[PDB]
């Protein structure tokens, strides 16, 4: 004899890990999160990746898998796909990828050969990047660029920018060279979701994303396309058998509860919510002496610059994080110190929108901010600014117990 499965939870067997998981959670519940790729999901959306659905092996694509017994995986996944795409109005959706590295890769396996040329942002890479004059995208840097070097792809899509990316700038672009347009808007896919920033699903050749981030998914990749049948053949096999053996279908599941949400009102009022929070914090900081990067912001972030306040983006990290206050070090338009130190940190609001922050909240954590940051570090600031953090953080707990 052996046992059998029963309800016993992780206290009951594993007091060790729970413990863990229990500080873990506090912590998370204590401490004001402003990585601008940072969310906290739905417990629906928990619910699917703690499904029993990670027990079935599903090797393939619907209706063409490689073991027979998937008739209700096979719903799944394709619910999955087609929320998809009714969500960004796509007409080919990959929803195997089991995060946004091997969302990507695959782009490249299917599209690009040895040795072709890429004209991305910081095989043969050519760079392009941001006009520090106007904090945005020099867009005949990248015109010219495409011109002499005639790559193979144009990849477009970015991790700090607070402005609008000019989708059909980038297209025609592309399309005087014949290159391959792909976009990665893992981190404005909510606001696209909802309709408060523009959608380059449809003018792209093929678009990817993260479920996590302002998706407020899972943790998870996804891949988006026009239609195109040889291209539609190639993401296929690119993603299955060429990067992945069998998708997790706990994690698909939970692609579609999420797509779900992400079609509400409740979701497009959240995604301008989080737009206003991060202007009112760039407005404070501007108010208080602060650079902010392009002048401000459209979307869910910004670069708080620090080279007027001469303090780097690692020391103003610490400091904030000591202060229960969590972002990132994050390098400048020709940031003058170095990659590993910065002069910038990262500031988004999406999580603490999430958790019910509105303007006045952030107006004021900006406040804070600028306060640790202003003093240098200074302890008793911190010690401060500490204490406050952890009383709004009561005041608006993430998820209610």
């Amino acid at each position: 004899h052996h046992h059998m499965f029963a309800n016993i939870s992780i206290s009951e067997f594993d007091p060790e890990l729970a413990q863990a998981i229990a500080s873990e959670d506090e912590r998370q519940e204590a401490h004001i999160e402003l990585i601008a790729s940072e969310n906290y999901c739905s417990p629906a959306v928990m619910e699917a990746q703690g499904s029993k659905l990670t027990n079935k092996y599903a090797e393939g694509y619907p209706g063409k898998r490689y073991y027979g017994g998937c008739e209700f995986v096979d719903v799944i996944e394709q619910m999955a796909i087609d929320r998809a795409k009714e969500l960004f109005g796509a007409d080919y959706a990959n929803v195997q990828p089991h995060a946004g590295s091997q969302a990507n890769s695959a782009v490249y396996l299917a599209l690009l050969n040895p040795g072709d040329t890429v004209l991305g942002m910081s095989y043969n890479a050519v760079q392009y990047g941001l006009n520090a004059e106007t904090g945005e995208i020099d867009y005949e840097e990248v015109e010219r660029l495409a011109l002499e070097h005639k790559p193979r792809m144009i990849v477009a899509g970015f991790s700090a920018y607070s402005r609008v990316v000019d989708w059909q700038r980038f297209r025609d672009i592309a399309d005087k060279v014949g290159a391959y347009l792909f976009v990665d808007m893992a981190h404005v896919a909510g606001l696209v979701a909802a309709g408060v920033y523009p959608n380059p699903v449809q003018i792209a050749d093929v678009t990817t994303t993260t479920t996590h981030k302002t998706l407020r998914g899972p943790r998870s990749g996804l891949i988006l396309a026009k239609a195109n049948e040889e291209i539609e053949k190639k993401l296929q096999s690119a993603v299955f058998p060429g990067n992945q053996g069998g998708p997790l279908m706990h994690a698909i599941a939970a692609k579609a509860i999420c797509f779900k949400e992400a079609m509400s009102d409740d979701f497009k009022a959240y995604q301008q919510q989080v737009v206003k929070n991060a202007q009112a914090m760039a407005e404070v900081f501007i108010a208080r002496g602060y650079d902010v990067v392009s002048g401000g912001t459209d979307n869910h972030l910004f670069l708080l610059s620090l080279i007027k306040q001469d303090v780097t983006g690692k020391d103003a990290d610490a400091w904030l994080g000591a202060a229960h206050i969590t972002v990132n070090k994050n390098s400048v338009p020709n940031d003058p110190r170095s990659p590993f130190v910065t002069s910038g940190i990262r500031i988004g609001t999406p999580a603490v929108t999430t958790r019910g922050f509105g303007e006045a909240e952030v107006r004021e954590l900006a406040g804070w901010i600028a306060d640790v940051i202003d003093s240098k570090g200074d302890e008793k600031v911190i010690a401060d600014v500490k204490a406050k953090v952890e009383a709004v953080c009561a005041k608006f707990p993430v998820y209610a117990k």
